[PDB]
């Protein structure tokens, strides 16, 4: 594998142990090899659960999710897919890596899709080799991979909302449950609903994820209730999944806005990852996944794929050249490539509206490329009227910076900076100039 200009595809399937036993013989070869390494972890969680995986191998921990003294003289790093692309985007040098090992290298976060393309098209320039290490590679057909025990998979209609009566096979199981659900808000009514029939529920999003998976180790639980987050190597002692099936798609209208479409089938990839948190012990057959719609592949025009676009046409790489998407992921957006290279003011502007303004990429592209400075706050009040942001059916409203009570009315409206009270709370502190 560790030979320059080679990508290998790790495609076990999920629990196989790529993980845990695979990638310390990767990293033990490349230390031999004296390939200088980057090990990309697609959460803070799984970082942590790599340093279990990896202990006493010499790697840099570049995150503050694991407390250990380093030597100084690791030749190997470690650091989330989101980090690897917000360094190469910062006036920062990252080495130029000769071996770039991507774990549960199927995320679909901008971040990741933009450090797959960074990476491969340094493959293919000869400059490198990588391992992107997934049992769902892009485009995969196949929702039902092999597992290490036996699943019992059953098509089923599963709830979407609070309910009285007809899902009795939801609450009369007596073991623990893995629900994955489009969204919080869904997962916020379904999780009621659970909670007001006796179960003890912990609720999973990206904005909540270390704080509250810790919750699945230190205290007992019936049902976890999460986003598509769970499908990133997050490890549940369960004995059922129930799917929905379904997710939320963002998609950039008319160049113009960004709705949440949806919800709508996952694709064959998250469907796999999703049952995959299952069947995992050799030892305990019988794991279930009760699934309630198909797959289809609804990352095509999925506005993540031109946000990696956004992200790597400001990537330098070599003179005037920018990556490509990885070719299997390449055409899930019609992107000019170059088209969104910014100059280094406007440049360095994108960066800080993402990195300290928590915007969505496509948001904070709109803002930079329109020569907007990043404390510069008048935007989120000069939209059109059908822009107002509501919160509990009445329009959003804030104390401006100069301390005037205006409605939140954005000139870009990206659904993103809405989609939860989390959100939302989020946004009224940026538009309020409070970071
Ligand atoms: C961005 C970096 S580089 C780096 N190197 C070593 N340790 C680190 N932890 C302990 C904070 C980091 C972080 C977070």
């Amino acid at each position: 594998m560790l030979k320059k200009k080679q990508l290998t595809v790790l495609d076990l399937h999920p629990g196989a142990g790529k993980t845990r036993r695979v990638l310390p013989e990767i990293v033990r070869e490349a230390i031999k090899k004296r390939l200088r390494t980057v090990i990309l972890a697609p959460t803070r969680v799984v970082a942590a659960e790599m340093e279990e995986a990896l202990r006493g191998l010499p790697v840099r921990y570049m995150t503050t999710a694991v407390n250990v003294t380093h030597s100084g003289t690791e030749i190997v790093d470690l650091m989330c897919h989101a980090t690897f692309t917000s360094r190469l985007l910062q006036p920062i040098r990252v080495p130029n890596y000769n071996l770039n090992i991507m774990d549960e290298a199927h995320f679909t976060d901008p971040s990741s899709i933009a450090a797959r393309g960074y990476i491969s098209t340094r493959v293919e320039m000869g400059e490198a080799a990588a391992i992107f290490m997934t049992a769902t590679p892009p485009g995969t057909r196949d929702a039902f991979p092999d597992s290490n025990s036996p699943i019992m998979d059953t098509e089923v209609e599963v709830p979407e909302r609070a309910w009285s009566s007809g899902f009795d096979w939801v609450t009369d199981h007596s073991g623990k449950t893995v629900w994955f659900v489009p969204s919080v808000r869904n997962g916020n009514e379904i999780a009621a609903c659970l909670t007001k029939a006796g179960k003890r529920v912990i609720q999973l999003s990206r904005k909540t994820f270390e704080t509250e998976f810790q919750k699945t180790k230190n205290q007992e639980w019936d049902f976890v209730i999460t986003t598509d987050i769970s499908e990133m190597g997050a490890n549940f002692k369960a004995d059922r999944v129930i799917d929905s099936r379904r997710c939320l798609k963002p998609v950039i209208l008319d160049g113009e806005r960004v709705i949440l479409a949806g919800p709508m089938p996952v694709t064959h990839a998250s469907a796999a990852q999703r049952r995959g948190r299952i069947g995992r012990n050799p030892n305990k057959p019988g794991d279930e996944y009760m699934y309630g719609g198909g797959c289809a592949e609804t990352d095509e025009g999925h506005a993540h794929w031109l946000e990696a676009r956004m992200l790597l046409d400001n990537i330098y790489l070599q003179d005037g050249l920018i990556a490509s998407l990885y070719r299997p992921e390449a055409d899930k957006v019609a992107a000019i490539e170059g088209e969104f290279k910014l100059r280094t003011e406007q440049r360095k502007t994108f960066v800080e509206l993402m990195k300290r303004g928590d915007l969505p990429v496509w948001l904070a592209y709109q803002v930079a490329s329109a020569g907007i400075t990043y404390t510069d706050r008048r935007w989120c009040f000069d939209g059109t009227t059908n822009n107002t942001i509501m919160e509990d059916s009445v329009p959003a409203e804030v104390w401006t910076k100069y301390g005037e009570k205006r409605v939140l009315k954005p000139r870009w409206m990206d659904a993103r900076v809405c989609s939860d009270h989390a959100a939302l709370k989020s946004f009224k502190e940026f538009a309020a100039g409070k970071r």
